[PDB]
């Protein structure tokens, strides 16, 4: 019970604005959700 997602789509225990990039690169193009800091394995998001 931390109530603070970690990893990409975050910033010091604070999720990034909805519609952010999840580490742009040629390894796996992804996006952020809006109310979380998780980077699913989907081709499209947000």
């Amino acid at each position: 019970a931390m109530d603070c997602t970690t990893g990409p789509c975050c910033r010091q225990c604070k999720l990034k604005p909805a519609g952010t990039t999840c580490w742009r690169t040629s390894v796996s193009s992804h996006y952020c959700t809006g109310r979380s800091c998780e980077c699913p394995s989907y081709p499209g998001n947000g």
